[PDB]
């Protein structure tokens, strides 16, 4: 038909969730990166983007900005946001959760190389200390094998993402976190999951020297 | 049903756009205040925080936390999140942007008093630049007298209790969006809004040295 359209550098940056989420829901979509800070100026200067910032997917019919609407927006379209206001009530309570640690791993390659030791080390904490045994808690209070209502939700992708980051900035995280490793392992096995950890998919790689650079010229920092 | 129970301490913090919306809304709640770091731990090894941190609110069998989850929660429940999921996205967009600048203000009287003139001037070129031309222009463009669908949504609440802020911070900065100040007085006329804005109602004044040190001993800082 008419295939969502994903405005943002190739980077993960705040485009990356996104893309998560609609390739979990089987949805084929296309990018239009932005090469230059005069591709990001063509979409200001037009008139669509809000905020005057990407994210920016088009889609139904309407340009979205800001990352939590365009992620609501797909998640109640494709039924991964709870069957009732209650259930989407602890899905959004967990998913906040996640954004929390999720925020500050985004943050850390942008981050000045005499702050990176610290920051990775405040992760490190929040993420045994508090945020990982929250999550472990949900699972073990139900035994069900999704976060919430004993079905795929957004919730389930978001915490999933997330864990293939911290496996990369630290393996021993998720160590004393079976239900976490559990949850992983089956997540990345559904269907639409697997095709988009598949070689080749939209999935992106982690920043870099050189893409650092290229988001230095086009965000103009 | 129940009161809602509010968890905080005695400040505006992340707990005053859930009372403005409450009250907009015309429902009457309960607020426990935190009075100490005591009040605070003992909730958290009680298991009421899932995070280990409030707001939180106890609403229709449970323990909330998370600002945006108690928000959804409360918006959706009273029909104040739109009527369908594309007045939604539209309604989301508007205020992701309005908590952008909105948290800009909240951390402002945390910021060291060395910060603090060019965290105003920020807040000052944000609003008179980018925020108020947005929503001045949404406005303009359907010639109606809320922001989405006719009728009024949060993101009128949110606005509003923002040109609250803005009107403390900096009186002129609205002078220019003839649009924007008639918003304000409409919704300020509104019989929830009006009732909330009368003497000894759940409002809560601007943070001052008291309130600042009661918040350095029981959050921590
Ligand atoms: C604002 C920011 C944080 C504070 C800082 O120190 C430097 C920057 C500049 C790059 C921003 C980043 C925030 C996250 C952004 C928007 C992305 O996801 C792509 C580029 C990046
Ligand atoms: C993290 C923070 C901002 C960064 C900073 O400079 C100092 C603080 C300490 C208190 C936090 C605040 C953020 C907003 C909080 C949560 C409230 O609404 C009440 C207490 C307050």
């Amino acid at each position: 038909a008419e295939k969502p359209k994903l405005h943002y550098s190739n980077i993960r940056g705040r485009m990356e969730s996104i893309r998560w989420l609609l390739a979990a829901a089987g949805v084929e979509f296309e990018e239009k990166f932005i090469k230059s800070a005069e591709d990001l100026d063509k979409l200001r200067n037009d008139g669509y983007l809000m905020f005057q910032q990407v994210p920016m997917v088009e889609i139904d019919g309407m340009k979205l900005v800001q990352t939590r609407a365009i992620l609501n927006y797909i998640a109640s379209k494709y039924n991964l946001y709870g069957k009732d206001i209650k259930e989407k009530a602890l899905i959004d309570m967990y998913i906040e959760g996640i954004a929390d640690l999720g925020e500050m791993i985004l943050l850390l390659p942008f981050t000045q190389p005499e702050e990176q030791d610290a920051k990775l080390a405040l992760i490190q904490e929040k993420t045994k200390n508090r945020y990982f045994p929250a999550f472990e808690k949900v699972l073990k209070s139900h035994g069900q094998d999704y976060l919430v209502g004993n079905k795929l939700s957004r919730a389930d992708i978001h915490l999933v993402e997330l864990l293939y980051y911290v496996e990369e900035l630290d393996s021993s995280l998720i160590s004393s976190f079976p239900l976490l490793k559990a949850l992983k392992t089956r997540i990345s096995n559904l269907p639409t999951v697997k095709k988009f950890l598949q070689p080749g998919s939209p999935r992106k790689p982690p920043m870099d020297e050189k893409s650092l650079e290229e988001s230095r010229k086009i965000f103009r920092f």
